[PDB]
């Protein structure tokens, strides 16, 4: 019931990020070009729960980029705090919101695989 809960917490996180990615790729979004000009930071390594601190630190720019077009941001925040309860090392190369979301979706799938 503890491992399952953790798994469910990650599943919601995964889905939340996907919903953001979907709303950005919707042809109804009139600000995709502007959104892509935003710069996001990515962790050098992303293989451990504690690395979610790196995601948490970016929720602000995340909210701002989406606001260009939240109930989801807050949901992510809650999950993240539940998973990691660490000093992040970020890569030099910044990423677009699309790359940023992909990377974390991939991180979620990885961790979910591990604890199943
Ligand atoms: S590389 C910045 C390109 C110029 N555009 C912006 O600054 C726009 C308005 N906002 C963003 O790109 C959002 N990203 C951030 O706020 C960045 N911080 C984090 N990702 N944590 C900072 C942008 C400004 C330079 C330092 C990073």
């Amino acid at each position: 019931s503890s491992t399952k809960k953790t798994q469910l917490q990650l599943e919601h996180l995964l889905l939340d990020l996907q919903m953001i990615l979907n709303g950005i790729n919707n042809y109804k979004n009139p600000k995709l070009t502007r959104m892509l000009t935003f710069c996001f930071y990515m962790p050098k390594k992303a293989t451990e729960l504690k690395h979610l601190q790196c995601l948490e630190e970016e929720l602000k720019p995340l909210e701002e980029v989406l606001n260009l077009a939240r109930d989801l941001i807050s949901n992510i925040n809650v999950i993240v705090l539940e998973l990691k309860g660490f000093m992040c090392e970020y890569a030099d190369e910044t990423a677009t919101i699309v790359e940023f979301l992909n990377r974390w979706i991939t991180f979620c799938q990885s961790i979910i695989s591990t604890l199943t």
